[PDB]
């Protein structure tokens, strides 16, 4: 039913004379109304208490700051309810400045516990943004084919990771989701990164960078990350002090019972400073941030290969085509959006080149839902048809006739929001865009793998002579 | 030191039967024969364990048992126990150790210590243990560690030189990062020690790196392996490193579940504040599983963890660059030169102890040609504490001459005349305690021993660029020919 919203408040900071004032505030201050007489009106009434109400327009707490003005010829608060139409009943959660809620057979009744200072600072208005958001979700990732090769012949059929630990080439390590990779998987990594260097990011005229590994909030506050990135993370807590008195205790019970005390451990650590490398590119737009770019200084056109990132996958024994550490070249370009959509053709033609002619591998390209949207909790499509992910899938044979192929890189368009969000300016003062692709290394071996095999006699010429003479692996009895 | 003898005194009874009465005699007989030949068995000269007293009971068969340093009296009783069963539930009364020790100590949370006195020539350890506890030998890690507390409380860091370059012109003198600063080389990150490298500070590891894949690693036939990042306790019990490592990493906790659900209140509370609820965050994630990478082999040696080496598959000589190290460093604000966040490559060699001590060796002469030709630093080398000690929180040396880390140490012009030297990697040799602590056997039977070597990145630039300076054109011909064309920086208004 069409519920009404409604705005309460109770408050309170001689003179009869406040009769030509009162009572005309509810006709000429506060009627400032869009659709029609909108504004704030029918209630009862230096402890002089307000009991006024009011909507959307000319706010509760905006009209009191109204009333500060007109009486001056700070502000207790004593009681806050919001009543918030909803069309069903939600469940309970549990959010700041927000003392009750309650599901009725009309709506949502929210109790907000709100001062002054809370009033000034807008506190009421993002509850109600958000719990407005909570009601309108009250499905599904995007997707859709752009291009796709020709079917081939796939002679092999086996699990490439399957393949790879009976023939000595890669050992699970002792994390969750993680991997040890032995002379002749790690030959094909850095023979993959080669060629994404020589083919792609050279000719380009891209220029290296090293990028921090280690997380902050700060950065994933700029990102957005800090909306949703939680169920993902891999949290990183220091310790409260590098004092050895303060963690003899740990050693000591350590070195008595041969368990290490976890629950003590975790006691005496801070509260997180953040994470684990999850989106690789983040971090370096600090080297930017409150920055003013000169507009001979763009496109900006830089990657980064210096680490590992870390992502709490979905339970379940899997191989390196999904893994909890991995190993990604991140690209990023900045610019204008002319240039941002540039730099992304670019690419495109360079990774068609290397899939088609040195792996000759079967793949697709598909517009999906924009990482950054996965990545905060969100799906569906961006509001500007320029933005968003193109996603690169190749077939997995021993996966079936039927089997889902395998996401191994995109390429994506962000528009604005790393710009915005880092506050980095043009000189021209034209708006800034940026894109960004991953390349992710355990995506690239499980794609070429499964389809070529682990026999340097069976790859293409292309692949075999950037690989050289195969190392030998490690042999045990 | 203290001359007093290392002793055990065990008060407790048996129960290997259904209880009788004072019902056999051969108990007084066993008592005086095991003194004689039993406990004697892995122990010199009158130096065996011994029943000192004995008395029946209903379903107690109690003895008062002494011994030293051998056939320990946890060791000693099912020794009896066997004996006592076969020949026809083990409670303790009370566990003595008597230590020497010349200093007193300051008594710790220890489990399953009871009391803790000082005596003549040392100190008196009365123990909370059971008889499973004895099993597990719950007694000998007790007195190893009490030990350990006891040597620590004697009379810091080691250091003897080996090698020094003759000193050279040092006409630069700024501190290498704040040059980089002032030019755009680089920027700090976000986190506590971290930093962003711009293009040409990022062409300067990369060169580094280059020079030691090309004139040591190839050369010397060293294979690339991608070792994991993220290290578990798991691998930090083998290698020691849960020994003491503690105050200096950097913990890592998964989320308790992914369900999105569990992490709503979280997101909902920094759309509401534009805070991320950091206390709550706390409590929603789960203990620690380990932390990030501290000294970057340990976690190689899952690879090669209960495995047997054929003899032809050694030396196993294999590194790692693929990624960053975390160490929670002392605080203040630094350059590169003392950071939280590193990129090392970790070097490591597997085989007998004389292939061993070869690739030490191998490796000492590609550096000293690398540092004296190519860098044309000024630097030296020094015989120094072991870092797999330093990491357990002990010093001193290694008692086999051979184990133990040499330093490499270079000046920084900017600290001035009488400024000291940085450590910008080392040279390990590493004995037998991977192998063993791992389960890394090799066919033959012969002891397998193992070394490595850490080469920090940031050392090796904060010590060139202190030294060169930032100018390609005061650079050493050698470098300059693998640096190649330098690249421009970012500018910015
Ligand atoms: N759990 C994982 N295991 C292995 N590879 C992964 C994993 N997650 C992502 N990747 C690789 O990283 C690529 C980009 O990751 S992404 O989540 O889609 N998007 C981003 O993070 C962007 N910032 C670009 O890196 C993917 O195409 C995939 O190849
Ligand atoms: N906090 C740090 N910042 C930068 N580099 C470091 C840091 N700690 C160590 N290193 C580099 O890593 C090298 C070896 O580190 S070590 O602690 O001495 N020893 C180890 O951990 C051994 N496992 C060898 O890697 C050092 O010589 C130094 O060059
Ligand atoms: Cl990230
Ligand atoms: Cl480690
Ligand atoms: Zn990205
Ligand atoms: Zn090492």
């Amino acid at each position: 039913s069409h519920m009404k919203l409604q705005f309460n408040l109770k408050a309170y900071f001689a003179k009869d004379a406040i009769a030509a004032l009162f009572e005309e505030a509810n006709s000429t201050l506060l009627t400032r109304g869009a659709p029609e007489g909108q504004g704030a009106k029918v209630t009862e009434w230096d402890r002089i208490e307000l009991t006024l109400q009011s909507g959307r327009y000319v706010r509760v707490h905006d009209a009191i700051f109204r009333l500060r003005k007109q009486l001056a010829e700070g502000i207790e608060v004593e009681s806050f309810i919001i009543k918030v139409p909803a069309d069903h009943e939600l469940r309970m959660l549990k959010v700041p400045y927000i003392k009750s809620m309650e599901n009725i057979e009309g709506g949502i009744q929210l109790e907000l516990e709100v001062g002054e200072a809370e009033m000034k600072n807008r506190v009421p208005d993002r509850i109600l943004t958000l719990l407005e958001e909570k009601i309108e979700a009250a499905k599904a990732e995007h997707w859709n084919l752009l291009w796709q090769r020709e079917p081939m012949e796939h002679p092999f059929k086996e699990d490439p990771t399957q393949a790879m630990m009976k023939e000595g080439w890669l050992k699970r390590g002792s994390s969750r989701g993680q991997w040890i990779h032995g002379p002749q998987s790690a030959r094909i990594f850095r023979t993959f990164e080669k060629i994404v260097l020589e083919e792609l990011l050279e000719p380009l005229g891209y220029r290296e960078m090293i990028f921090p590994k280690l997380v902050t909030w700060e950065v994933w506050m700029k990102s957005g990350h800090a909306k949703g990135v939680y169920p993902e993370i891999y949290y990183v807590c220091p310790p409260q002090t590098r004092d050895p008195d303060y963690w003899e205790e740990v050693a000591d019970y350590y070195k008595v019972t041969h368990e290490v005390p976890t629950k003590l451990i975790k006691e005496k650590i801070a509260e997180p400073i953040g994470g684990m490398c999850y989106a690789q590119c983040p971090p370096f737009w600090m080297y930017v941030a409150g920055e003013t770019l000169p507009n001979e200084e763009i496109p900006v056109k830089v990657f980064d290969r210096s680490g590992t990132s870390h992502r709490y996958e979905s339970g379940g024994i899997h191989g390196i085509e999904r893994v909890d550490e991995f190993h990604r070249i991140e690209i990023v370009w900045i610019g204008t959006k002319e240039e941002v959509l540039k730099c992304a053709e670019e690419l495109h033609d360079r990774y068609m080149h290397i899939f088609n002619d040195i792996l000759d591998i079967e793949w697709r390209k598909a517009r999906v839902t924009p990482w950054f949207m996965a990545q905060e909790g969100l799906l569906g499509l961006a509001e500007e048809n320029t933005v968003g992910t193109t996603d690169y899938e190749a077939c997995l044979p021993y996966r079936g006739p039927d089997g889902e192929w395998l996401e191994f890189q995109n390429v994506s368009i962000n528009g604005d929001k790393y710009p915005k969000g880092f506050n980095v300016k043009l000189q021209s003062g034209d708006e800034l865009w940026s894109g960004c692709s991953g390349v992710g290394l355990e995506r690239w071996a499980a794609v070429f793998l499964a389809q070529k095999g682990l026999d340097p006699a069976n790859w293409p010429e292309e692949f075999r002579n950037r690989v050289g003479e195969m190392p030998k692996g490690i042999r045990f009895l």
